[PDB]
Order: structure tokens, then sequence, then C-alpha cells
């Protein structure tokens, strides 16, 4: 072995930063470590605005969208040198066969278990149709066990319009798979949690997953289009979208990006690889597994209420 693994993936990576005129001091200081990902985006950054100017991102931030192309790429130079990091899987992403799109009405939760019907009021709205992961049965809606896998929608309905979406667009783009049509391409770290060693945190332990409508695809007229992938949105006009494991409405971060678009990340990934190398090494994004470490950890804190009285008891 001419030269070491190592030194395999750094002629590479620095082959693409030279390619793409990334910052001198990015280019010097990257050694190829699970954390930097920062000059791999710009790689893909320059590529973009070479190669895709009008590229449409929907729900999904031209930062997260860069960052993920990072990690997608990232992913295919330490498969192509065969360098590893025990404990640093490079996409921070996951294969979840959801089984949200199977049966009517109904969706799974991260358990791999039906969702159980809750009614979910905020303020007034009265959300009927909402749905919690069964170890949250008990609770108030969109509040949190110890078991909880965090994941929970005020609209089942729209909720799964979002699955049926992603699952005919990837029917769209791989029309002859033999697998992965039932999988969803999720990810599993937020900035929040992209280091193994980060600071424990409170609440959600994985991205947000939330249905958001797209209200004007249906304005639109279904015959005059005849993109596939484009008609999963007309027949499906909601989509799944990714934010921080707890979004602001504890740390909290911007990273937004939805179901198409970063399925798209990791696609266009493939595209800029294959221009600048004869072969796609293999690239495994693990398959989801649910195990207790995803938990959500939530904090019950009794709240007195409030008693004119001055005294608690009478005697
Ligand atoms: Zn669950
Ligand atoms: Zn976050």
């Amino acid at each position: 072995p001419i030269v070491s693994a190592w030194e395999k993936g750094m002629e590479a990576a620095r082959a693409l930063m030279d390619k793409y005129h990334v910052d001198n001091d990015l280019k010097a200081n990257f050694k190829l470590l699970p954390d930097q990902v920062e000059a791999l985006a710009a790689v893909c950054k320059t590529w973009l605005n070479e190669e895709h100017r009008g590229l449409q991102l929907t729900f999904t931030s031209n930062k997260t969208f860069v960052t993920m192309m990072g990690r997608f790429l990232q992913a295919y130079l330490q498969s192509f040198a065969e360098v590893t990091y025990k404990h640093h899987e490079p996409t921070g992403c996951a294969l979840w066969l959801h089984r949200c799109a199977e049966i009517e009405g109904e969706l799974k939760c991260l358990h791999g278990s039906i969702m159980i019907n809750k009614e979910h009021v905020i303020e007034q709205i009265s959300n009927t149709d909402a749905r919690c992961c069964v170890h949250d049965a008990a609770c108030p809606a969109n509040q949190f066990s110890g078991k909880s896998c965090g994941m929970f929608f005020s609209e089942g309905a729209k909720a799964q319009v979002a699955f049926k979406q992603i699952k005919a667009f990837m029917q769209a783009l791989y029309p002859n798979a033999q697998t992965g049509h039932g999988h969803l391409l999720m990810p599993l770290r937020c900035e929040c949690n992209s280091k193994p060693g980060h600071a424990p945190f409170l609440g959600r332990q994985l991205p947000k997953l939330t249905p958001f409508a797209l209200s004007n695809a249906e304005d639109l007229d279904a015959d005059l289009i005849s993109d596939k992938s484009v008609l999963a949105s007309v027949h499906h006009p909601a989509l799944i979208v990714f934010q921080c494991c707890n979004p602001v409405y504890g740390p909290n971060c911007d990273f937004k990006i939805s179901a198409p678009d970063l399925l798209n990340a990791l696609v266009m990934v493939r595209s800029l690889w294959s221009e600048n190398f004869t072969e796609l090494p293999r690239m495994v994004v693990p398959e989801f597994k649910w195990s207790t470490k995803h938990q959500y950890r939530p904090v019950s804190l009794p709240v007195a209420h409030s008693d004119a009285r001055q005294n608690p008891f009478d005697f």
C-alpha cells in the first residue's frame, strides 16, 4: 500500500479542493478529521455555483443543503481511501423503513409501532387528528415521556401526505429500484449533536420531523407536468422537513432541510464525484434501529398552582 489510507484520502481531498478553488486556510488546515466538514462543503458550494446556479430548494436553508453535501462528500472520501473513524459515521444520517405510507390514515413512529390518536388544541385551534408515540399515550398532546422517540404530529393526515410525497419522489428517481422505496433518508444529527462527545442536552435527541404544506401546489395544473418528481408533490402536496432536535418557537440551531432536498444532496454529490473519479465507492448510510440512546429526555417539573390563601391548610 503505496501511501497510507489517510494519505490516500488526503490526496483525493486536496485534488478536489484545488480543482474547486477553496480558501487557502481551509486547504492548509484540512487533515481529513471527522469534524472537518467545512472545506468539503466549500468544494460542494463551488460546484453548485458553477453547475447548478438556479437550484430551487424547498423548506431548506442554503447552509444546511451545502453542509449535507459536505457530509455525503466526506463519506465518499472516507470510503474511497478506506479510512473510518469509529463513533463518527460521516453522513450523520440513517435509513428509516418508516411504514408510514402503507396503510391509509396510519402512521408509525421511530419505534416502528403505530401512533395513537390524540386531540391537540392550540391557542384557539382544535386538531382532532393528532398522533403521538404510543409511549406518550397518557401525556398531554406534544409532551413527551422518558420512553418517547420524540415524534408527534399535530395533523396525522398531513403527515401521511408528506410520507406519500417522499415515497413517490423516490419511485420517480429510482423507477427500477429493487430496494429502498420504503426507506426514509433522515438526519440523526443537527449542529447541536454533530459531535459524539457534544455536551448532553434535554428534549428530543434527533432532528425534529415535521410535515409542511405546499399550499400553492394545488393552485397548479397537473396536465402540463411530465416530470414524475414534480408530480410526487402535486399528488402529495406536503414535505417532510427536518429541523434542529429542539427547534425554537438548552442548545438550538438553524438546521433545516426537506426530505427531497436531503436526498438531492446525496444524488448531487454522486454527480460531483463522477466528474472527478471513475468509480463511485460503496457508501452505506446505516439502517435506522430504534435504541434507548435516542429517547427523549424530558424534564417534568411540578409548578405550583396559585392559591389566594395565605396558609395551606385549615387546622
Ligand atoms: Zn415512538
Ligand atoms: Zn440543533
